[PDB]
This record gives structure tokens, sequence and C-alpha cells, in this order.
């Protein structure tokens, strides 16, 4: 319909469009924009999509990537969300571009969306991450893509040419390459592009600051309940190699390139099924195969790549959830389930800790003890619960993200933060679990919109407020309104240190986001552990 | 007037009669309870005196024991209160009775009082503990004694016959012998009798409920302001030697050993009293150089150690801090601080005052501290910085430990019961900033208020008459509240996990639960492990 063909500089695309409440959208699904990462290739970087005869079909969501499955609480709306719905290939990679109806004349800038959870899962084709509502009410072209996740994505052995590691980011990168060269035929700004993401989408994002190659291929960053400062968020060539090779022998086989391609032959579901056994200890919110510190695509760790980085005028978009910790609970956590009050009792608490904050010394766990027990109510079950909701939040999502805000003010960034205290009407999750990690992106993509479901219709005005800030943050650089109508959103920096809640309610501006928390694990926790 | 003669073990002995807005009492004071600790029995344990003939003049406070007197803010009212009114002389182990003018022919119960300063100060004789007013007005037969500060009572070269340390506690035993065989002459009864001391004198007091000998002496304990098992009040003989010998050097001098004592029982008192601070580990508050030791002899082991691993059925005790602990400290040495100005210290003083608030300690200790202390919204900011530094002073130094002896003491047997006076005394000439400062209960405990000459409001004493019932109320029965009134405002039983203490002021009382509980949490529990895998 001239609007649904396009011309990429690999050949031609059939488009489909698409139903919106208030409008329609031209959508691109599954253009492939790599050489299918296979056999041979498996473990290796993508290789750019060779040109292609004809034209590409380009209407339905094309095949996830191999990646475990959560098996936890078969058909529950809330885990079975984030779960693969098409085929798992390992021939996975292909984007998709949602542009306006029709079509607009002049250059407008675009959204990029890295998917979440822990780079062992997730893809571009989930309900969630539905482009229309968002392209539609703001007009702004929205790429999403699927990067390889779990091992295919990320086994490595610092060192091979064989897997040299961190292939999912590669992944990523090209992804925004071909939307350098590409967008332009969409009405997209190849010079106005904005990486969003959440959970290892947003320390995909984080990392993509931080390694200059990519650094080119956007111009401002959303980091939504992440950091690649996070304590699971990477992984040294030391422990990633001890970690591959422990796969390599628990699955059979095998003195470098032998163990690779002796393991390039295992089928994919068995290399799926000992994955989480090469972790090296029992353990939440931590997963194997993450990126690695490898002296290539992140220099040095994250946190030394942070502290003397280039920030000057990069303006990002930083946020956490009011309760980051829960979701992660019910998956290791003695005494944990959605079904009852997991209210817990001391000892469960204590080896909890144990497990929220693997492998740290005891002198290292004493010292969360003291700072999470209420030793006024040492006892009390809600508070217990509460408390290891906290301790995992903190040091795992909340923590890093506050450290990365203000290394990056103080090196001249525009840093905007939100925290998101809604919890969803929808919500399949226990009132127990709060707002858990993942209940903002709903909002984000401005799924209430979609009538076929059941919102309040206040929510369907949040869900615009918030596309909007998300918006404006791609056009300009700020989130707020291009009239000092309204209350402001202030800049996050170093001292003052000022976020905004997002709910119901409007902007309240507070101060210190989890300030005397955080002067704990990213300050003394640190010195202690390299004391002792 | 033979209401006011009166014979004792040792002879006989000639009272005073004091006034009292609401009556009389009869005191005898400076009565001799030992053979002048002079000579060759300067650093020795006390040895009872013996009888005299005719009457000792008990009519008069005696001597106060030779200590350092403070100078910092000279002729302060606030500063003075705490200096001797007496001369100073080695010559000074006497000790006072108070008793009801109509002398009680009941057997009354007895109240022994402790007087704090370090181990290194303070009398008996001092205005703010006058007995008068809490006998007249509660019946009870109250005791003072002096015992040896400084190095004069707490010098030990431990192991040595020649000085074996810990005297001044030993001297205060002697004074508890006492009042078992004699008290009993004045109405007193010797079986319920209570310690009760501020804080030196409150360690003192749980000093002698972790040593067996002591223990036989009294019935009830009460704990103002301080407790045996702090950081300040008790040293480990490699330290006291260490402190011993430091000072006989600076001081001119030298079996060996036998050889330096007695080189140091020829120097004037005065003059071990000059160079005393001078022998202190580091720059410091809240140190004294001469305290008890665990020599293994007096102290069994460390006085945590004993606390811990010991069974208390059967004691009763009642404990307590003010509001303000730290403050008082800051102005003899925080970087900063003075009473004249609004001590408002900058971070890097606060960085600096805290090292010397907790002496000798890792720098990874001391930065633990400053997190757990510090404002991270306001890290910069004056007065949270100056209210910062005053609780890590106080916690660490006072309420840290004193929590923790009353947790353990109650979880095994004793039934506990702890206060917090935060009253701010009208007539207080300490500055504002520094609230309830350490020391600032005992006036109205001992009930001055209800002097005629002090202009104290009116509302106080109440307040006074209020609290002296608490206290004698304790005093008789173990248990503070009147049995007899199910009606009035409860005192709950302190609790190891319930954590329960009145607040004592001008309201009723009020029940909080918690004794800086968070806190506490760092400096009992978490703060010694990492001491020591550090
Ligand atoms: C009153 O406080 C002031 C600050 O407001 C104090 O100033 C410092 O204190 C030290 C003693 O701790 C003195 O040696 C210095 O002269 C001061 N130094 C600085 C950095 O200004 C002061 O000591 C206090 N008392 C007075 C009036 O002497
Ligand atoms: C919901 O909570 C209970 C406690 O209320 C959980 O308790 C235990 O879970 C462990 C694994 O962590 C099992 O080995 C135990 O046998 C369970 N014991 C108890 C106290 O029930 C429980 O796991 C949760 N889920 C359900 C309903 O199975």
């Amino acid at each position: 319909d001239a609007e649904l063909l396009v011309t990429v500089r690999g050949g031609r695309l059939r488009g489909i469009r698409l139903k919106t409440p208030g409008g329609p959208v031209s959508a691109f699904l599954g253009i492939p924009f790599a050489e299918p990462p296979m056999g041979p290739r498996r473990f290796l970087p993508p290789e750019p999509k060779q040109p292609w005869s004809g034209v590409v079909d380009a209407t339905t969501f094309q095949s996830v990537c191999y990646q475990y499955v959560d098996t936890l609480y078969p058909g529950f709306e809330g885990t079975e969300m984030w779960n693969p719905n098409r085929e798992l290939s390992e021939d996975c990679l292909y984007l998709n571009v949602w542009t306006p109806y029709p079509r607009p004349t002049s250059p407008t800038p675009v959204l990029v969306w890295i998917y979440g959870g822990g780079f062992y899962s997730g893809a571009s084709s989930l309900d969630v991450y539905d482009g229309r509502f968002l392209v539609q009410a703001e007009r702004t072209v929205l790429v999403s893509m699927n990067y390889r996740v779990g091992a295919f994505g990320f086994l490595a052995l610092p060192g091979s040419r064989e897997a040299p590691g961190n292939v999912g980011l590669l992944d990523q990168r090209l992804a925004l390459q071909w939307v350098q060269e590409n967008v332009a035929a969409f009405g997209g700004d190849p010079t106005s592009v904005t990486l969003f993401g959440e959970s290892a989408g947003a320390a995909s994002v984080g990392m993509h600051l931080l390694s200059p190659p990519s650094r080119g291929l956007f111009h401002r960053a959303v980091l939504q309940s992440g950091a690649p400062n996070g304590p699971w968020a990477t992984v040294g060539m030391g422990e990633a190699r001890r970690r591959a090779t422990q796969l390599a022998h628990l699955v059979g086989c095998p003195n470098d390139t032998e163990l690779v391609a002796c393991l390039r032959t295992r089928p994919a579901q068995v290399l799926v099924n000992h994955e989480w056994h090469v972790l090296p200890q029992e353990s939440v919110f931590r997963f194997s195969f993450v990126p690695v510190v490898d002296g290539d695509f992140l220099s040095d760790t994250p946190e030394a790549l942070i502290n003397a980085g280039d920030f000057h005028g990069l303006q990002v978009l930083v946020g956490v959830v009011k309760d980051e910790g829960s979701y992660f609970l019910v998956y290791g956590a003695p005494g944990f389930s959605k079904d009852n009050e997991s209210l817990i009792s001391r000892a469960e608490f204590l080896a909890g800790v144990r497990v929220g904050v693997p492998q740290v010394s005891d002198l290292a766990a004493e010292a969360v003890v003291l700072h999470y027990t209420d030793w006024l109510h040492p006892e009390d079950p809600a508070r217990l619960r509460e408390a290891l909701s906290d301790v995992v939040g903190d040091h795992n999502v909340v923590c890093p993200v506050a450290q990365l805000a203000g290394r990056l003010a103080a090196q001249g960034a525009r840093v905007y933060a939100y925290v998101f205290e809604h919890r969803a009407s929808t919500l399949s999750w226990p009132l127990w679990m709060g707002v858990p990690h993942g209940y903002e992106i709903e909002f984000i993509f401005g799924i209430p919109l979609d009538p076929s479901r059941n919102y309040t219709a206040e929510e369907k005005i949040f869900a615009q407020r918030l596309m909007r800030y998300w918006a404006n943050f791609a056009r300009t650089g700020d989130p707020n309104e291009p009239d000092p109508k309204a209350p402001q959103w202030p800049p996050y920096t170093a001292g003052a240190q000022q976020y905004v809640s997002l709910d119901l309610r409007p902007l309240e501006v507070r101060r210190g986001l989890r300030a005397q928390a955080c002067a704990f694990w990213n300050r003394f926790l640190p010195k202690l552990l390299s004391a002792t």
C-alpha cells in the first residue's frame, strides 16, 4: 500500500497495517538483520544479513531465541506473560519496526527497545512489548530486536576466536547499525535514537553507554530497573571460563577449539537444561551467562568504566519500581510462594540473606543482617519479609542504579530519575509482592489502551502521561512538558538527588533514592570485602 | 540531744541535726571506716579502722581523696558542682550516714550511694549527693562512702603484691562490710540493702554484682548511666602495667616491681596527680587512666564474659540513661566543640571527632562507625553532625553498655527495670544544645529541688518527690511502682525481646520500647565481630 512496501539496503519488505483504538500504524515484524547463528556459527559474533531477492514477508513475529522456559507455575498470567511465544530457534536474529500512519514527512525520533530477563530469556515478540500504542499516541519510530540469550549469546572462553563472549551484545549492536542505515527509510532520524530497556535490557543500554563502538549509534538512554554495574550483570574472564568449561563437562565433553566444536554439536535444549547448574552457589537473582569483562566489548569492569567515562551532555532517564526485590524471592529463598503469605521466620530470613547475597564472606553477611533486621522486632515475619525483599532489591537493582545516576550526573549528564509506585489493578501477583520487577512496562508501552483488557480508565490516563514523558525525553532529552503548568520533574544530581514518583497522584518530588541503604552497599561493603 | 549520740562497733559518734522544709534528719558525717591508706599503704588493700576511745565528731564531711581537678571552665557552675568541696587528703576513707529524726524503731531499709567520676575523681561530700531529702521524705537509711580514685585506687602492676589493683573497689567493699556490721545501730535493716551509683559509681555497682565476695553484702542494685562492661570502665593487665610504668617513668624512677612501687610510694600525692593524664595510649574523650583491672582476682574474668555466663535469679535491678549521654564529653576534646558556642561542627571535624570518640580501633571499624552515624542526605549539615557525634560518644560508652547488661541480666533471671531520664533541669547552666547531659538526673533522684534556696520551679519538686518514690519503692520491694494501685502508670519490666523502659520527665510515665535498639545492635553485636576479624 506504498505505506506497507519498503526498501532497506538488503531487499524489499511487505509490512502489515495495525489496529489502534485511536489511529492506525504500519509495522514490519521479523526483519532479518543477521545470517542465522548456527552449527559452526553458534557462539560467534553475528554476520550482517546478506542481501535478498524478491520481497520479504514482514507480517509476523519471527522465532524466539533459544532459551530456558518458566516451568514454575505452569499457566499463571504473571509467570507466563514473560515466556516465549513463538517457535524456539537458534535462528532468531530478526527485528521489528513500528512507524506511524501515514509515514511522516520530516525525520522523526526513534525509540529502540532492548528486552529484559537476566540475559537468559526474553523476546521482542511478547505481548507487553507492543509498538502500536506508543508509536501511534506519540509519533516516533520504534524498533525492538531479538538478541541471543543464555549460553548462545553469552558463553565465553575469553581468549578464544571460538566463543569470545558477549555475542548477544554484539547482536544488539548490529541491530543498532541496521538502525543507522535503515531507519531513514521509515521516517526515523538516524541521528535521534533513544535506547531503552529493562532488567538486563537496562543493563544492556548501559553497556552500550560504556562501549565506544556502540556509542555512535544512539544519542539518549533510558535505563529501567537495571544498571550495568549490578552484581548480577557481568562476570569476569575467570568465572566466565570456569563456568563455560564446567558446562562443557556437565554435558559430556571433552584443547580450546576442541571444547567448543565439541559443544557446537550438543542439541540446543540440552545446553538450556544445564544452564543453571554452572552457577556456583545457591542463589536468587544470579544468572549463568551474562556479559563478560574480556577487555574487548567492555574495556574494564563497569564500575571503573563508569567512574571515568565520557558522559558530558548525555541525557539519561533512569528508574526503579517500588518493590524491586519480591518477584525474585519465590525462586530459591526459603519459605516463599505467591500462594501463601510468605511470612518467614528468622532462621529462614538468615539463610535467605546468604542466598540473596551469594558468595560474600560471613562478616559481610552479618553486616547485611545488621542493616536489614529491625532489632526492635527481629521476629515479626511481615518485617522480616519486606526486609529480605529490600535486601534483594537494593543490592541488585536500586543501589546499582542510584550509583550510576550519581556518577553520570557528576560528569555532566542530564539525568532524570523516577520511582514507579503503582500496582496494576490487572495484576496476577499477591498483594504482598507490592509493585514488582517488570510491572512498569505494561504502562510505558501504553498497554491499558487496548480495551480488550481490564484496566481502570484512570490507568489509561496514566499510561498516556508516561508515554508522554518517555516520548518527550526521546524528542528533547527532557521528559517534561516543552508550560510551567504541572509540577516540574527536576534533574537527578549527585547532592540533591531528586527523583519523582510515578503513580496515579501527580508527580511528587522526593530526595534520596534509598540513600542510607546505598551508603552501605556502594561505599562500605566493598571496603569490608577487600579488608577481610 | 542524745538522738545524735550512737555507738558503733568501733566506738562512739556525735552526729548533727539537719533542717528540711518537711522535717529534720540526723546525719553522721565522716565516720572512719579504714586505717589511713598512707605511706607504705598507698596502693594496698584497705585495713578496717580499729576501735578508738572518745567520741568521733561525725558532724561534718571528712576529706576528699586526692584527685585531679578539672579546670576547663574555671568557676563555671556546671563544672564546679563536680570538683572537691573539701581538702584533698590521702587520708580519706570515711563514710556518712543519714537516718530519720525519730530514729526509726522499725528495722528500716538501706540505700548505699557510690559516687561516679571516671574512677579518677569525686567525693561523697558533694552538694548534689545530700541524703537529707531522700531520707526525711521516705524514711530510709542512706550511706555514702569515699573511695580511692585515680592512681591511688586503681593503679595496678597486676600479679605483684604491692600494687594488686582495684583497691578503690576494695575500699567500697569494706564500706559495704561496715554497713552489715553497723547500719543496724542506726535504723537500717542489714537485709534489704540497695546499692546505687552513677557513671563510674554505676559501673562500680556493676562490678559488685559480678564479684562473689561483695555479692553477700547487698540485695538489690541501681545502675544510673553506666555499666561495668562499658569500654572505658576496665583495662586489661597488659595496659594496666604499661600504664603504671609509664607513670613511674614521668615522675622520675626507678626483685624489680617492688622497687618501682616503693619508689612511687615516696612521691607526694600531688605529684602523682599531675602526671595522671599523661599516661593514656592516645587522644580520647571518655577514657581514664587508672580504672579497675581484669586481674583474675576481684574480677574473675572480663566483666562481659562474667555477665554472659552467669545466673542472676533472685536479683532485682533498676537501670537507666539520660537523654543525651554524649554531649557533656565532647566539650573536653572533640574538635570544634564548646559550652560557649553552638558547637556546630564541620564534616571534617566530625570524622576527626569519631577517632577521639572511638579511640584505638581500625580505620575500617571507624568507617563502619561513620556509616551508621551519618545522614547521607545531609552528610554536610552541622547540627546533624553535632547530634550525631554526641550520639556516637553516648551510645558506645553508656547506653549501649547499659542496654547490653540489662538485656543479659533479665534474660538470665534478674528482674530488670529500665528508664530514660529526660528532663532538662530549669537551673541547668549547660548550653541548650547539650540537652539533658550526663550526670544531670542526680539532683532529682536525691531530691535537691526541695531545698528552699535552690530556685527550682515548683512543678520540679513534685518531679523530685515522684522519683524518690520510685527509688525508695525499688529499694524496699525490688519494684518501683506503688504496689497497692492497679490505677497508676505501670513501669514494666525490661526484657530481652520486649525491651521496655519508662520515660522520666514532667509528664506521667510513658512506656517506650527499644533502648536505642538499632545502634546497640551495631555496638554490641556487629562491631566486635568486625574488630576481631580485621
Ligand atoms: C567555639 O567553637 C569554635 C567554632 O565555632 C571553635 O573553633 C575551633 O576550636 C579549636 C578547639 O577545638 C580551637 O583550637 C580553634 O581556635 C578553632 N579552629 C577553627 C578551625 O576555627 C572554638 O574552639 C570554640 N571556643 C572558643 C570561643 O574558643
Ligand atoms: C508457602 O509457604 C510455606 C511456609 O508457609 C513454604 O514452606 C516450605 O517450603 C519448603 C521449600 O522452601 C519445603 O521443603 C517445605 O517442606 C515447606 N514447609 C512448610 C512450613 O510448609 C512453602 O514452600 C510455600 N508453598 C506451598 C503452598 O507449597
